[PDB]
């Protein structure tokens, strides 16, 4: 198992624009395209990301190349985040595949303002750091996801994704 496939499961993999669970236009593996509710707006990002006039379908080759792009992005992000590359940076491999998941769902700023769980990840804290990383928006809006990606700290296996 790897980040990649870890996404492909918790993200899925649609062609056509979508809407996601806050209700935004996304497409392939979970590319936010935007915050608008313009489906206009939404078809010109896609154009302007995939670099053709696409109708609002795109293929495979291209849903995986945002996808390539996005998890590249993700970890950049994490690494220049004062406060996330140190959590990184202490963390073992199963387990900074679990911030990276969050990261790309919750952008660089969501998860850095997680503070009190970051701690304690930090500290090698499992089972406390699971409990207070599920008191957030975050788990009560998608649980059965971020049941995924807590297991997934408070183990440091991929056994949520078996
Ligand atoms: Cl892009
Ligand atoms: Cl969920």
């Amino acid at each position: 198992m790897n980040i990649f496939e870890m996404l492909r499961i918790d993200e899925g993999l649609r062609l056509k624009i979508y809407k996601d669970t806050e209700g935004y236009y996304t497409i392939g593996i979970g590319h936010l395209l935007t915050k608008s509710p313009s489906l206009n707006a939404a078809k010109s990002e896609l154009d302007k990301a995939i670099g053709r006039n696409t109708n609002g379908v795109i293929t495979k080759d291209e849903a995986e190349k945002l996808f390539n792009q996005d998890v590249d992005a993700a970890v950049r992000g994490i690494l220049r985040n004062a406060k996330l590359k140190p959590v990184y940076d202490s963390l073992d491999a199963v387990r900074r595949a679990a911030l990276i998941n969050m990261v790309f769902q919750m952008g660089e700023t969501g998860v850095a303002g997680f503070t009190n769980s970051l701690r304690k990840l930090q500290q090698k804290r499992w089972d406390e750091a699971a409990v207070n990383l599920a008191k957030s928006r975050w788990y009560n809006q998608t649980p059965n996801r971020a049941k995924r990606v807590i297991t997934t700290f408070r183990t440091g296996t991929w056994d949520a994704y078996k």
